[PDB]
C-alpha cells in the first residue's frame, strides 16, 4: 500500500502514500499497461460533495469543525432540491489550483499554487466571454511578463445549455488544405479550420493566421471573434549564431493557453475552463516545428546548415532540431518573453516532486508525458520513477464540441 | 475483448487480441500505473500447466497442435516430472523457447531480428571451466569479425535452487570502474562494485578507463571463478568524429558486442539462470547512455569544453549540443570499422514495421514505450507517436538478484 519511487541517477527514494487517496481510473489492469495510450446525478452529485469539502475543509484546517458541518449540510440542501449546487469563492480558487496541482501530465506544476482564477460564473453570453477571453489573455500576456490564469465560465446544468470554446487552444494558427495536396501554416488544425470558414471567417490563407476564436455559450450556436492583435503577442523566430535563420519566415505566439478542456471540481463539471502558463521550448521548437504531421520543417533546416542528409545516421535531424530549439530559446529571452528550457523545467519538476512528497504523501505524474521529446536521458526526469494516479479535482479530456453539439 | 493502439502521426489503428493470452501480473492496477517503475524453487503442482501451455504453444507454431507426437510428448513430460520433479526440453523446443522470450521481450526495440537467433546449447556443462569456453565460443561466433550476428548461449536449467549456473558479469563484454580515494571513479562507474569482487576474487587490475573485465562464473551452485576472455576476442573501436580531430584525442572505445549475461529465461516453467545473449547496438546505447549519463562516463562537460560551447547557460543546449556530436561519433567509428551498428532512426522505424506485422500474423507486440522510445530526439522518431501495450507472454526473459546477494559460500 505504500509504495517507493527511486530516482536511478541520484539513488534518491520517495515513500508514496497520496494514491491511496486516489479516485479515477487509470486504464490499466494487473494484466495490461496502458502508459502509452494517449486517451484510455442527485444520486452521484453528492458524494463527490462530500469529498471534496472533506478535503478543502482539511486543508485550512477546519476539519471536522463547525463551519465545515454547516457546509456540509447547505451542500446537501441544495442538492436534496435543484440537482446541482454553486461553490463559494474560496472553494472555486482551491478546486482550480489542486486541479493543475493533480495534473500528472504537467511538468509545471511546481507553480500550481501561483494561479490566477477569474470567475467568470455570471458569464451568460458568448460576447461575455469574448470579453472574458480578452481580459484572460491581456492579463497572462502581462506585456511578455506571463502569468499564469484560468477563467471559469458556467458549470454544466442538463448538458445541453453547455459553455464551450471550441478552439483547442486561445491562439493557435490556420491550416489549409491545398489543391496540390500539401499544407500551409499548422496541420494540426486544418479541421478547425474549415469550421471557421464554413462559419463566415474570411481566412487571408497565410502561414501564421491567428485563428478567430469561437465561442458557444448556453448551448447555442457558436460565434466568431477576431482577438485583437495587439493582445497577441508573437515572437519573430532567430537564431544567435545563423545569420540567415531569420529568412525562413518563423513566429510563434507567447501565450500558451490551453481551452477545451473540461475542469472537474467536487463532482460539478465546468466545461468551458481555459487556462494558460507560458512555454517551454520543446513544445514549440521539437512539436510544433518538427513533428512530422505538423510544421515540420526539419528537411528545410538542416539544408541550410548544409549536413549531410544521406544518411539517417549522421543524425543531420538531429542536429538541426538542436539549433532551432536554441533558436526559439534566444527568441523568447531577447524578446523578454517568459519561456523555459527543458533542462531548467525539468529540474524543477524534480524540485516539486520532492516537495510534495514531503508536505503530501506524493506526486501523480505520467513519465510518457513529463520526459521532453528531444534529449530525454540527459534530463533528470528521465532516471526518476513515477507513480500514474488520478486524483480529484481535475482537468479531463472532453469530446470535440463539433461531434457533440445540436445545431 | 480487442484492445486499438493508434499511431499520432499516421492514424494507423491496431488490434491487439493477443494480450488475451497472457498470464503474469504488470505491476499496475486500476488505480495506479507502475508503466515507469524499472523493476515493480518451483513444484510439481506448479510445473505441469506451464510445461503444457509452453507445448501447447510449440506444437501450435509447428501446426501438430493435437497430433499423437503432440499428445505423447505431453505424456512424457507430465510422467518425467512426476517422476523426475522436473524435465528435459528437446532441442528443437529450447530452440523456439529463447526464440519466444526474444519475441516476447517487451522493452527490445531490436526485436525485427528475433527468428534470426542462433541458439547454442550449452546443457551438458558441469563447470566454470566448460562455461568460459561456451562462452568464448558465442563470443567469437557473435563477433564474427565485426559483422555481428544474435547469439544466446544456454546453461542448465535450476533444479532445487541450490546448484544454479550463472554468469556474475551483467554483460559478458563491460569496462571496469574504480572508486579513488578522492571520490571519482576511474573507468565505468556502473561496474564499481562488480569489479570489487573480480578484484577480491584475484583479479589483478590494470587500472585504466577501459579494461575488459574477467568472466566471474558459477557452474552447478559452486562458488565462482576468474576468467580473462582473450583480449583477441574481445572487438573494440577506438571513438573518432568525421569533422572534429580532437575529437579522438578524448581517448575514448568501445566494445562492438553487446552481451547481456544476468538476466534468466524461463521456458515451460523451466529456469535458465544463465543464458547469455548478444546482438549489436543501438548508437544511442553508447554515445547517450554510457558517455553522457551523469552516473557513467559523463563527458558531456569535457566535449562541450573542447567544442567552445557557452556552458553558463543551460538555455544555450550545450548539453543538447554536445550529445549529437558524441552519437555522431560513435556511429561514425563503427561504420568505419565496419562493426555492425544501428542509429536510432533506423531502429526504431524497423520496430514500427515489426510491430505492424506482428498485430497482423500474431494479434499483438507486447512494448514498453518507456523503454522503446530512445534516449534523445524521442518525438523525430516514430515510436514516440506510437501507442503500445505492455503485457507479460512466456517465453520470457525475466531479471534476477544479483548473485553477490544471494549466494552462499563455501569457501
Ligand atoms: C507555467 C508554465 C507551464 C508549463 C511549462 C507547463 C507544461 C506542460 C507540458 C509540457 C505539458 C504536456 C503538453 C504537450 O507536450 O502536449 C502540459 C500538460 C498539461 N498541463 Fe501544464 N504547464 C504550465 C502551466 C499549466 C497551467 C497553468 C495549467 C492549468 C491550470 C496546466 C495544466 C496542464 C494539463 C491539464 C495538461 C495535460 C493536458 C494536455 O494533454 O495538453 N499547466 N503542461
Ligand atoms: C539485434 C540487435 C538488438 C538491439 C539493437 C537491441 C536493442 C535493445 C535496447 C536498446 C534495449 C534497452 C536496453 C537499454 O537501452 O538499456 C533492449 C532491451 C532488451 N532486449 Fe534487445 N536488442 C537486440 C538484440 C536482442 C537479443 C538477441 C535479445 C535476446 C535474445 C534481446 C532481448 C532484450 C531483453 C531481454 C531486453 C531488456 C533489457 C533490460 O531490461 O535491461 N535483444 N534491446
Ligand atoms: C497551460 C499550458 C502551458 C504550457 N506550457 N503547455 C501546455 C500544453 C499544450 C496543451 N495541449 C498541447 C500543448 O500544446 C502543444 C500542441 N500539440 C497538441 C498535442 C495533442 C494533439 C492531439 C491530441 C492530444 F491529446 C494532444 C499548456
Ligand atoms: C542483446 C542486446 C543488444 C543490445 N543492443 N542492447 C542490449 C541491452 C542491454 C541489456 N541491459 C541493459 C543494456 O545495457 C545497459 C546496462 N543497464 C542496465 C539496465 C537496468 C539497470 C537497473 C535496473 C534495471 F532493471 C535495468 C542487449
Ligand atoms: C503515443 C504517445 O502516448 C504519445 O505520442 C504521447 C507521448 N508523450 C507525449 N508527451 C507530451 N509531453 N506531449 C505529447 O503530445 C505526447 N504524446
Ligand atoms: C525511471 C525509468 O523507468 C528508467 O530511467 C528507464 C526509462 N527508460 C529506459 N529506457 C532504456 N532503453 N533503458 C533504460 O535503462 C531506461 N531507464
Ligand atoms: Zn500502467
Amino acid at each position: 500500500r505504500f509504495l517507493k519511487v527511486k530516482n536511478w541517477e541520484t539513488d534518491v527514494v520517495l515513500t508514496d502514500t497520496l494514491h491511496l487517496k486516489s479516485t479515477l481510473e487509470t486504464g490499466c489492469t494487473e494484466h495490461i499497461c496502458m502508459g502509452s495510450i494517449m486517451l484510455p446525478t442527485k444520486d452521484q452529485l453528492f458524494p463527490l460533495a462530500k469529498e471534496f469539502l472533506d478535503q478543502y475543509y482539511s486543508s485550512i484546517k477546519r476539519f471536522g469543525s463547525k463551519a465545515h458541518m454547516d457546509r456540509l449540510e447547505e451542500v446537501n440542501k441544495e442538492i436534496e432540491s435543484t440537482s446541482t449546487y454553486q461553490l463559494k469563492d474560496t472553494e472555486l480558487i482551491y478546486g482550480a489550483k489542486h486541479a493543475w496541482r493533480n495534473a500528472s501530465r504537467c511538468v509545471g506544476r511546481i507553480q500550481w499554487s501561483k494561479l490566477q482564477v477569474f470567475d467568470a460564473r455570471d458569464c451568460t453570453t458568448a460576447h461575455g466571454m469574448f470579453n472574458y477571453i480578452c481580459n484572460h489573455v491581456k492579463y497572462a500576456t502581462n506585456k511578455g511578463n506571463l502569468r499564469s490564469a484560468i477563467t471559469i465560465f458556467p458549470q454544466r446544468t442538463d448538458g445541453k445549455h453547455d459553455f464551450r470554446v471550441w478552439n483547442s487552444q486561445l491562439i493557435r494558427y490556420a491550416g489549409y488544405k491545398q489543391p496540390d495536396g500539401s499544407t500551409l501554416g499548422d496541420p494540426a488544425n486544418v479541421q478547425f479550420t474549415e469550421i471557421c470558414i464554413q462559419q463566415g471567417w474570411k481566412a487571408p490563407r497565410g502561414r501564421f493566421d491567428v485563428l478567430p476564436l469561437l465561442l458557444q455559450a448556453n448551448g447555442n450556436d457558436p460565434e466568431l471573434f477576431q482577438i485583437p492583435p495587439e493582445l497577441v503577442l508573437e515572437v519573430p523566430i532567430r537564431h544567435p549564431k545563423f545569420d540567415w535563420f531569420k529568412d525562413l519566415g518563423l513566429k510563434w505566439y507567447g501565450l500558451p493557453a490551453v481551452s477545451n478542456m473540461l475542469l472537474e471540481i467536487g463532482g460539478l463539471e465546468f466545461s468551458a475552463c481555459p487556462f494558460s502558463g507560458w512555454y517551454m521550448g520543446t513544445e514549440i521548437g521539437v512539436r510544433d516545428y518538427c513533428d512530422n504531421s505538423r510544421y515540420n520543417i526539419l528537411e528545410e533546416v538542416a539544408k541550410k546548415m548544409d549536413l549531410d542528409m544521406r544518411k539517417t545516421s549522421s543524425l543531420w535531424k538531429d542536429q538541426a532540431l538542436v539549433e532551432i530549439n536554441i533558436a526559439v530559446l534566444y527568441s523568447f529571452q531577447s524578446d523578454k518573453v517568459t519561456i523555459v528550457d527543458h533542462h531548467s523545467a525539468t529540474e524543477s519538476f524534480i524540485k516539486h516532486m520532492e516537495n510534495e512528497y514531503r508536505c503530501r504523501g506524493g506526486c501523480p505524474a505520467d513519465w510518457v508525458w513529463i520526459v521532453p521529446p528531444m534529449s530525454g536521458s540527459i534530463t533528470p526526469v528521465f532516471h526518476q520513477e513515477m507513480l500514474n494516479y488520478r486524483l480529484t479535482p481535475s482537468f479531463e479530456y472532453q469530446p470535440d464540441p463539433w461531434n457533440t453539439h445540436v445545431w
